[PDB]
């Protein structure tokens, strides 16, 4: 027991990234749900004399305590990652003074999926139009980002379109009952997630990527016959604009056996060669 992992949710918070509450001025409500909002505000001398414009994540009034140390270690888990360009990084906190607001980068573009949609009957495979080589750059972008968080022994367990933002210069981040279309088999069957489902999760975005913001699965619904033939084999087909080689990944991205499935190190360095190419 001399030698023990660290686990980032146990360590303290470090006020370093403390930031006054009296300089955040909250503007349009980003997220809502259940726990709490996401808001859009601008945070005055965050990086002196200036403001930029940042998102904030905040619990419902006079949450619970259970709910409160989640946003707490969530906020401890930001910390402890560090800075990667394809993840919406930690900026700050306010922790005293009222309820802990966290503070991350703020991605002008929104999600990604209602990206895809709003830009579909603009898009040619060849040339402010989306192309194949975008396409290509986000699906590389969000591989490098969950490579990060494999090798920083985190799992998403959410990946998925609508979980990936857009910020300027076609920088797509990685942020955050089940989406069942989007869980690999070993998930639905036995409530494991691992690196592995992860793999299979970015699968289904990929051609979420290439069939421009369509539905998994179309025109079939989540019933007893769905999970019968994922479990015998079924996969989706290529999408029409896919590249081979990306639909190549994506069927080794479904394996039903996960010790099978590529690595996001492995995707990383299958899509550079193809970028090259
Ligand atoms: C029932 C479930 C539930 O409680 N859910 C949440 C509410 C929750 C909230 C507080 C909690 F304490 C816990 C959980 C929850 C809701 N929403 C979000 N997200 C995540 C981060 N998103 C953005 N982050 C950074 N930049 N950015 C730019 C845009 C953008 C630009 N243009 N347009 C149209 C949009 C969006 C973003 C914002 C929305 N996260 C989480
Ligand atoms: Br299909």
């Amino acid at each position: 027991n001399n030698y023990s992992y660290i686990d980032p949710t146990q360590l303290p918070y470090d006020h370093k990234w403390e930031f006054p509450r009296n300089r955040l001025s909250f503007g349009k409500t980003l997220g809502a749900g259940a726990f709490g909002k996401v808001v859009e505000a601008t945070a005055q001398g965050l990086i002196s004399d200036a403001a930029m414009t940042v998102a904030v994540k905040m619990l419902k009034p006079s949450a619970h305590s259970t709910e409160r140390e989640a946003l707490m270690s969530e906020l401890k888990v930001l910390s402890y990652l560090g800075n990667h360009e394809n993840i919406v990084n930690l900026l700050g906190a306010c922790t005293h003074g009222g309820p802990t607001l966290v503070i991350t980068e703020y991605c002008c573009y929104g999600d990604l999926l209602n990206f895809l949609r709003r830009k579909r009957d603009e898009f040619v495979p060849y040339k402010d139009f989306l192309t194949l080589e975008h396409l290509l750059s986000f699906s590389y972008q969000v591989a490098k980002g969950m490579a990060f968080l494999a090798s920083k022994n985190c799992i998403h367990r959410d990946l998925a379109a609508r979980n990936i933002l857009l910020t300027h210069g076609n920088i797509t981040k990685i942020c955050d009952r089940l989406p069942v279309k989007w869980m690999a088999p070993e998930s639905i069957f036995n409530s494991v997630y691992t690196f592995e489902s992860d793999v299979w999760s970015y699968g289904i975005f990929l051609w979420e990527l290439f069939s421009l913001g369509s539905s998994p699965y179309p025109g079939m619904p989540v019933d007893s016959k769905f999970y019968k033939m994922i479990k015998e084999g079924f996969r989706m087909s290529s999408p029409e604009y896919a590249p081979a080689e990306m639909y190549d990944i994506m069927k080794t991205c479904w394996d039903a056996d996960p010790d099978k499935r590529p690595t996001f190190k492995q995707i990383v360095q299958d899509i550079e060669k193809q970028i090259s190419e």
